[PDB]
């Protein structure tokens, strides 16, 4: 509610992979970023100063 940290889990923003965004869907939020699903197949995202919701 109101997202976790800077978002929720199930948001799914972007994670840029390799310069390009990707998509990645949110599994578990950090302290302002994420660990995402990562449409390229991983999962991480990255720190709220990275992400693109």
């Amino acid at each position: 509610v109101s997202d976790i940290s800077a978002l929720t889990v199930g948001q799914a923003l972007k994670v840029k992979a390799g310069q390009n965004a990707m998509d990645a869907t949110v599994l578990e939020i950090t302290k302002d970023g994420v660990r995402v699903q990562l449409n390229s197949g991983m999962s991480l995202i990255v720190r709220a100063e990275h992400l693109v919701f």
